[PDB]
């Protein structure tokens, strides 16, 4: 197996140093500078970028730049998807994301999980834990999203929480760590 | 109404749908754009850029660039307002703020409420929560301020807060959420 | 004593007004207007700029941008530090990072502290408190250092932590406010 | 009183040397050079551009490059409103225009009066005379407006008129100085 | 018959709001816009630019920038044409210029005509009214034509001169209205 | 005799067709080109450009863009000169402006004499009539100045004037042509 | 006559070395180096471009970059015609295209023809053969068309074609050189 | 059935008019834009390209500019592809190419096939027939590869070929039509 | 020998791997590709680029761009060369070009020689061919003339032609394969 | 007399520290700075620029770049002067240069004496030497000219003297202090 392939399969892999990773991370890097640096006039260009960034031609997919992602085609994404400004999808683990999904300004979904150990993580190991993320969910600005999570569809996470395991579908699950308050009624 | 009025009244309006708003918004990010790719040098034109932004002349508002709004014109000003690096204005409710305020870096000052309901959310709905900064008050960075939020004058708000309750003057407050831990000697 | 002598030696000091330090922020915002407007691909480029910046020759010091700093030269690094996209190192009072760190995204490491009076604080007046990083140490991403704080060598800090206090060496520490959970096994 | 109080009062005041005045010149003229220099195709950046020089979201105002205006939040407009090439709206007393008005090319709408006195009038004092052009009227092109004049609705101005004092409404009115020929059936 | 087809024809026509005559206007106007930001150096593109403006190979067309015209096509040129800086050839209406023409500064050619009645002006109705300039003819600065207006061969236009009437061949005219002077000897 | 020699002598010359003219007003219409594309914020480039074209240090002489003169170093200036938009200084005959002059927009000041035989005038031949605008005068705009006239100082020109002849000292003056009205009390 | 008049009336005229038709020629390659220039993205400036090019407001003309021609003002051309990538319309004699044409990548329509002897030719010698491109026609890619040729309407041909003489309508022509291989049936 | 998924199925679609083919060729053309107006001397911007183009990390296919591709993610390379100036790859079909091909310049691998009768070509109708090229392959330049066509491993095809029909493995091909001329010899 | 040497002594040598003719194929490609973004009005720089490209002063040499050479120091020109568009001089072997040579458009001058067998050619190893067109030729557009062929002084090249075998002088040469049809009549 | 005025008349002044002569030094190091960076195919904009710094229409100087001039309108030239690489004409004493003037590569025609002693040295003081260049010279490269030196005409200048003193007409003279060596024949 290539250090892709472990990646992929949920394995330890050498994240930081293996070349196709570096350069696969790089591509990514490059169209987020174009997309971080095109007009916000220009909606052609950005449709065209995002379209190139996640390998998929988006359905109502609105990104507020600045916009970071680690591989791009790892972002799985369902329409109907509003991002605000300065998001990180860090997706070594796949980030999968329903329809009508409101991402607030400052969120970051993170995949990767390095060894407690500093021997082990100054080798440049990770471990790639996917994210979750049900359809019809809001997050609040400034929340961080932790490895393996999945955040039930039709679920509220409040402003500022620390998602770090999993919230249960039609929550509303606040703080640091993210806990449930209450339930949601989502009836027509 | 037009959903500008409704916006403005506090009314639940489409913010994410309406022409016109998607419109406004596009001024105040194609401004930002500008003033986020202005070289930290040229001070005439970062200042003819702040005060076409708030659409207002400015005194002593100083910002680090990168900065966000989403209307500008809904950001009413004091003089000497030292704003740090990456702060959003998130003003579809008024953003009042005093004078002599100091504003940490990664700070964002939200006034956008979402329906729980899924159906209502996913119809582009909002409710506008005005945001009242007092006069003489400082925010750490990483600090998130929510909707309908008033921090009274010669308030301290400590780094990584998340205020979600009024803030009485005088006060010094740290957490998530955000809870008072002393009243401040603010004499001569 | 001038106020950068001041600053320099932990003493209350007019950060905001000063023309020599105001002159002296202003290359470290123009060398980082250059880098944070550097393509990925432009890896000699980046290498000499993060130098500029630093006043030194790193060795593999990989940053992701944008990235922040006030002064640059306050920065004191070892080899192998990776820094992920959006941090800000408020330099005023100097900061020491070890060999072999891992900082996550959306991380401030703030060295400056305002008084708590108004009449005080509106002056301009600030004291700088270093920030000591241990060798062997990981930071998740949205973690918030604050003035004086030191963080012990083999020390793993969570997501979303606000380090108000001293965190001792080989320790798993998380929270707002941050707190150690465990201590941790270092060995081969 | 300020001197842009003063100005806008219609009393006189140093239009030339104040540096408020100066600088809220200086961001109409950027906004003006920026429009200037931005592509006819770029439809979109034009209306972002006009709209950020007015203050205003404009229902149908067309402006054919060169523009020039001295504040452009002083200029009050209506719907659709045809302003051919190379135009100025000399604002510092307000320019009143009402719906559906044609401006020819090379018109120039002026408000500010300096002193008949070589010696009050070198050290800068004007005295600002708003204008109203009234809803349903046309402007050949060549046409000079005078400080404090009043175009009366439904009126029509031939090419080449200086107006130096108030047309009626629904009248034909042409030369230098401008007087009504006939009036005009305005009915269905 | 199309919008163009009438106003060819000499019929009132939607001038404003006609797709096809929009997007013509747009041809002549992004030829202009190249044209008046080429450097006064650059001889060759200046000859390129002004021939895919008229639709023809100029023999002798000197034009100083700026310059405009509605459509650039309907401007037919003799040789030794002498156009200085600001004019405009609004030519909805042909436009008919002889050879050895001499043209000031801040001169227009005006030939559209709108309705006198608001109500058939606000549909956006127009008539052509095409111009004939003599050959052998000189034009001042500040010189308005209005549409259906001819200027007889050898005819000499006095500066500041609105041309509301034929002038004969021959001829010296001045004035608001322009009135003949005297006849010319243009004997050898 | 050179035809730059019968020129400044105030003989018939070749104005059209000489080289060494046609390249002395080419310079002109290069540093007329890069004043008129200069941001009105780059203002030690703008004193460079208007010192650089006029060939001398200008005290307080404004110019607002665009600006346009035939040979430069034919406009002989005073102090505080302020110059609107839009305005030729046709300078083949020297232009002499005194200190305290206010130039409203859209002002032609021409010194160009053609013969009114077209057989002479397409020749190529024109006769220099210099003019001299006293200290301490205003012209209102849409003003044009015809060749050899005097205007004498203290005194005021109306908008929309054509002055064809000359106007004595402290004297208000409007219409086309340009006749006194009343005498001013210039008076401390 | 001038040079550019004995190009129109189908007279040997001087292509090469004639100042007007020199200039004639630098008109249409600036309007194309900047058509070739202007990114996919940019659709009104690519249509001002090609409207500025041929001198008419074009209905429905897809262009895809680079594109080539000499004159531009010389090729008539009616509504719905799709242009492929690297074409070449050599247009010193008139290029007619009907309405709903599809002209596949790398085709050239070639209406200048050089004398065989090297002395006139040397000297700059042209003559130029208008080719008519009729209505409902198909090209495939890497097609020549050469001077004074006429494909009627409704026909196909083939890829890789070199078209030395007229084809009849609703035809299907393939090879070089290019022969009918059989009728279309378009009713 | 979407147009997309009838292309894929090789099924009849409409190539010409569906929005969503017509979006994904735009992206497309926008990467082969960037490539195409990369220096050469860009080599990691240049294979950032190839690899966004593609959708895919490429072992060595070395491309010459210009190059075409109407989806670019339809093309399947093997490693070592050499690809000379000028080639074409539309692939609506699925262009599959092997290990070790060397591939002349201005070459076309064609995909698309339209129907005869004009009635359904002018509709916009398409059937996608994919191109199999063999591993250890050779083209000629000016070879045009047609729809539905497998080009055995180990061939040769000669320059100027137009292959309309499938080629046999290990065989040498010239003509227009594309004839095996002899077998050839690949043994170690 | 080296890999260049070899390649001169039309000896077996590795093109696509040798680090000095990639080296030298590098600067050919940097100056074709700063020639093939030349605005055609560019006479100057396009003939400086010309000449440093074939390292040599040319005599009336005409490109038409785009064009494209391997070395370009290996193509030796007469006098009145005529290139159309897309031309491709494929250089490793000598292309010796007469005077007054017409070039039709889409031409490839190949000489570049791969081996039949794929264990050979996959090496990378390649056979130059030189090609010698004769003084007073033709070419039509869309030729391909091979490795090792001389065309005859005075011979013309039907359009389409795959020269594969010597063209006599003096002769109508057309087809794939390119067969001569007659002899021409170069009599004065 | 102010410093330019004391300048001139060949008496010590404040070269250094007085605005004016700053500000002056500034617009030719402006015209000097866009010299330097147009490329040598701008035969036509080159001209205008070295016309625009002498304030003059030359005759066949030819510039070599760089060039460096203090005022630029302190260089009184002849014509056919011969300008190379790297020469600096320190002018704020007159230089004056004949007809018919070679001058090498890396030449300094130094005019600035400033005083021995620090003190007066230190507050900005010197006196302007003018240098006189005779006709029909020769100066070899690296040769620096010093204040107040006259070259007589038809001398040559060794390379890599240091003219401390005056050389008489029709010699040749060398070294570092250049000394006469011999008298040159200069008859026909």
């Amino acid at each position: 197996m290539t250090e892709k392939e472990k990646m992929l399969a949920e394995k330890w892999y050498d994240a930081n140093f293996d070349q196709t990773l570096i350069n696969e991370r790089l591509r990514a890097k490059v169209i987020c500078f174009a997309l971080n640096h095109t007009n916000p006039v220009a909606t052609m260009m950005r449709k065209v970028l995002i379209d190139a960034l996640f390998q998929t031609t988006t359905d109502n997919v609105s990104i507020s730049i600045p916009f970071d992602t680690d591989y791009g085609w790892n972002v799985k994404l369902g329409k109907n998807v509003y991002v605000n400004t300065n998001c990180y999808f860090m997706d070594g683990g796949q980030i999968t994301i329903g329809d009508n999904v409101f991402i607030g300004p400052n969120c970051g979904f993170y995949t990767a999980t390095h060894p407690l150990n500093f021997h082990h993580r100054n080798e440049g190991f990770e471990k790639a834990g996917p994210i979750h993320i049900g359809s019809n969910t809001w997050f609040g600005g400034h929340v961080a999203v932790l490895p393996g999570v999945t955040i039930g569809e039709g679920s509220v996470i409040g402003a500022g929480s620390v998602v770090t395991k999993d919230i249960p579908p039609h929550s509303l699950a606040v703080g640091n760590p993210c806990k449930v308050v209450r339930k949601i009624d989502n009836d027509l």
